[PDB]
Order: structure tokens, then sequence, then C-alpha cells
């Protein structure tokens, strides 16, 4: 079929989340907050599919956590050094796909016209 | 990295099959071409690829150059393929509206 598979899913999801992150650091139920009136309260993420997510960033060394302080502690995640530079070298990177895709399209109108 | 790389690699691929059906040489030849030499797709990473689309149904395949004593699989993209990229670029739109509605709301807490 033709939706979107889940693979992608995820990638759009990772995205959001380390965009988030790169505002700002923030806590699980702060950044649910922030995405829903982002989303204009469509997007509501359940906080158990971003810990399934983090744990895998974190794993990574994407981003790492820390407490926050006290009525009660609160842990926030934070964006690291090589998450930022991740971030820039998938930009860079998918900038090069698009330069690719637009070069295939202009050489099969170039090629027709000759 | 794994899994942008074969993201990618989807991606290309789909556009390449957008601007006419080809053969899996053709494609790596073609993408080549596009990237000044730059970018090599992996043959292996193709077949990966088309396993799945075709069992999406994204993409279809014939048998090219038997009338020349050959056999060659072409590939083609259907239309359920094109509907897949139309809706890539749409939720990946809404991705985009949803991330620059993240900035204007922080910039809306600045100031
Ligand atoms: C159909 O396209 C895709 C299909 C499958 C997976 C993907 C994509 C895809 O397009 C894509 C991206 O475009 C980008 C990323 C990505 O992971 C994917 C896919 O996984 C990574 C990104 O979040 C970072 C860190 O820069 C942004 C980047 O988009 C770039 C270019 C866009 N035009 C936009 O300006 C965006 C903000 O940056």
């Amino acid at each position: 079929m033709a939706e979107i598979p889940k693979e992608m899913l995820r990638a759009q999801t990772n995205v959001i989340l380390l965009n988030v992150l790169k505002q700002g650091d923030n806590y699980v139920y702060g950044i649910i907050k922030q995405v829903k009136e982002a989303s204009n309260g469509e997007m509501e993420l359940n906080e158990a599919t971003l810990y399934t997510i983090f744990k895998r960033l974190e794993k990574d060394g994407i981003i790492s956590s820390y407490w926050g302080d006290e009525g009660g502690r609160r842990k926030y995640y934070r964006l690291t050094e090589i998450g930022h530079e991740n971030m820039r070298l998938a930009f860079e990177s998918w900038s090069r796909v698009d330069k690719i895709i637009e070069n295939l399209e202009a050489n099969k109108k170039s090629e027709a016209i000759k």
C-alpha cells in the first residue's frame, strides 16, 4: 500500500523531538505539551513513545539527561554536541539528495528538448 | 548513518523511476551522473529496497530486451508509488509546519 511506513513515521517523530531539544533542554511533559501546542492540539504524544525514542537517542550519544530542581525534581534532556553535529550533517546530506533529484529532473527535461 | 542513507537511496530511486522505467545498472549510472560521480548507490541496497517496494506495490517490474536475446529486469513506478511520494511530501510538510510552529511559539514566549 501507499501509506507512510513505520520507519518514515519514526524518522518524522525523531526530527520533531530533536527540534524541540534544539530549541532548549526540556522535560518529557514539557516536550509533549509544546508539540501539542505546535500541532494545534492534534499531535499529543504518548510519554512511552518518547521514552522508547529517548532510550535509543541517549544510547547513541545524541541526547543526554540531567535532573532539574524542586514542587518536585524534573528530568531534563538535552541535545549533545554530537547531536547538534549530526543534525547539521543530516541537513547537509539531504540537501545534496535534493540537488541530485533536481539534476535528475533537469537532465530529463533537457534531454527531451534535444 | 545506517537508516538515513537507506531512506535517502529510497527517495532517489523513487525519483529516478518517476522520470521513467529503468533497470538497476541504468539507475545506478544515472544517479552517479546526476551527482558528478559522487553518489554511487550500492547495488546490494537497491535490491533490498526493490524487494520491499515491490511487496508494497509501489513499484512493479517486467522483462525487456528479449528480442535481442537478452532478459533484463525493468522497474516502473506504479500509481500506488506516485501516491506514496505524494504522502511523503505531505507528511514531511506537516512535520515542517509543526517545527516552524515550535520556533514561533518559542518566539512568542521570548516577546
Ligand atoms: C521525502 O523525504 C524524505 C523521505 C524519507 C525520509 C526522510 C525524508 C526527508 O526529506 C528528510 C529530510 O528532508 C530531512 C531530514 C530527514 O531525516 C529526512 C528523512 O528522514 C533530517 C532533518 O530533520 C535535519 C536534521 O536537517 C531535515 C531534513 O530536511 C531538510 C530539507 C527540507 N527541505 C527542510 O527544509 C528541512 C527543514 O530540512
